């Protein structure tokens, strides 16, 4: 894998419309090639790999997607991810600005890879 | 900084001898150049950067130190750090094998890097 770590994701737009409720969801996320694999939480607290499931609940290719880093002091650990038509848009919390920068780098490489 | 993250540290040896008391302590650790800066936890809730203090509690140069990855299925998220004479030895829990490998990479470079 290129990158792994505990992330919280919030859906801002799905199929071009705002979800009724856009709350944060805890996941262990693995970026393998240009594919994101998401592992749901086993409990309500914890950020170690063991606090998340063994089988992925979601698998998404991000080839051609776009990732952005907002440089927002109010939310220092966030990055945003959008599919090509910007109909599916997500924000991710990483726990720190450093990890937001690190994820942005690897995600940007993946979005721009050919496949 | 080259690397940052929440780590738990345990001291195995200090000045060549096992400490009387030893346990896992939570820290936000920042590798800046060849220096590790440690920020203790503000409270009991400690995963995000904001859960740790703003002023560092420890500052340690690791130039000439050695870091090791044990490849131990029993403790997949551990890496060990040793000072030059191996009198000060620590183990660190990172939460995942992936982060243990990542920290090892950056620490190994730092141990072979420059002194200010």
């Amino acid at each position: 894998p290129t990158m792994e770590g505990p992330l919280r994701r919030k859906t801002l737009l799905k199929e071009g419309r705002k979800p009724a409720l856009s709350s944060w969801t805890r996941y262990w996320v693995v970026l393998s090639g240009a594919t994101l694999l998401y592992y749901g939480a086993k409990s309500l607290r914890g950020t170690d790999r063991k606090h998340y499931k063994s089988t992925p609940g979601k698998k998404v290719s991000i080839v051609g997607w776009m990732v952005q880093l907002p440089d927002d002091p109010e939310h220092p650990d966030i990055f945003q991810l959008n599919n090509p038509d910007k109909g599916n848009v997500y924000k991710f919390q990483t726990g720190s600005r450093f990890h937001a920068i690190l994820w942005h780098k690897h995600l940007d490489d993946a979005c721009k890879s050919s496949r």
